[PDB]
């Protein structure tokens, strides 16, 4: 895996790596969060600070103690640390090494949410995907599925029940844009979309309560760049077997 999802801890010699193999960033039983090159040169690190010691992604990465203090800290720049940020801010680790935090707002739902859900997991549909009818998504008691009539459709499981629908009919694809809109087409004629064109790339997150979002990543934070008052246009990068989050790029330099 080149990323980590939202709460996830990795400690006593967890670790992930970039999508071409060749940056590992690991949590090591002394403590000390590395950087690694081709597995054998370290190239960066926290230093340790003891066992015991572990990493958390909770909208900054946070190293502990065994004591559970912080002595290490991505310190991203913000104006309130909301709780609800470190249950969506995501972290990735890229191939020339640098790793970086994007925390994304929704720009679009199928439903309004008075309040964040407590717990929910997102299946993500990463951009670029062109659904086909056909195509069907399964997370938990719900299912996203694109019809063979073009309706694009979340039906709870069990017991069948109907909770969203576009009644696009006779839609022939809908595809998550690299432009940030979600468009379900017939041929070239959009039936039907989210409004959410902006340049920076889109993707849904279909949850296990039975609800689609759009977000775009907004990229907080690298630790070669540190923290970025404007997030930077990032490109999809490489889904790997399985990822729980999104996986981007960005350029090294302007
Ligand atoms: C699986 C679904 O596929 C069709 O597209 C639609 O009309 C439904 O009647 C059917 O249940
Ligand atoms: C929401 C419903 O809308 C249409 O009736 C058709 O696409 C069905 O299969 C679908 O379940
Ligand atoms: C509805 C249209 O909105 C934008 O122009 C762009 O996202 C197009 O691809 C889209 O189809």
């Amino acid at each position: 895996a080149s990323s980590l999802a939202p709460r996830q801890v990795i400690r006593d010699g967890q670790f992930i790596t970039s999508p071409n193999g060749k940056y590992k960033l690991v949590m090591q039983a002394d403590g000390n969060l590395v950087l690694y090159e081709d597995g054998t040169k370290p190239i960066w690190n926290t230093t340790p600070v003891g066992p015991g010691a572990k990493a958390v992604m909770e909208f900054n990465l946070n190293l502990y103690n065994k004591a559970g203090q912080v002595a290490w800290s991505s310190n991203v720049y913000t104006a309130y640390l909301f709780e609800e940020f470190k249950d969506e801010a995501y972290l990735n680790l890229q191939d020339d090494g640098d790793f970086g935090i994007f925390s994304d707002e929704a720009k679009w739902g199928s439903i309004v949410l008075s309040r964040p859900e407590v717990g929910v997991k997102n299946k993500i549909i990463p951009t670029g995907t062109v659904m086909v009818p056909g195509t069907e998504y399964i997370n938990g008691n719900y299912r996203l599925a694109f019809q063979g009539d073009g309706n694009l459709v979340i039906y709870q499981i069990n017991p069948q029940v109907v909770i969203w629908a576009t009644y696009t009919m006779g839609a022939d694809r809908a595809v998550v844009q690299e432009d940030g809109n979600f468009v379900i087409y017939k041929g070239t004629t959009a039936l039907w979309h989210t409004h959410t064109a902006t340049g920076m790339p889109a993707y849904l997150k279909f949850t296990n309560t039975g609800k689609l979002f759009l977000s775009q990543p907004t990229l907080l934070w690298t630790l070669k760049r540190g923290s970025l008052s404007k997030p930077p246009k990032v490109i999809p990068g490489q889904h790997g077997p399985l990822d729980t989050t999104p996986i981007w790029s960005w350029p090294h330099d302007y």
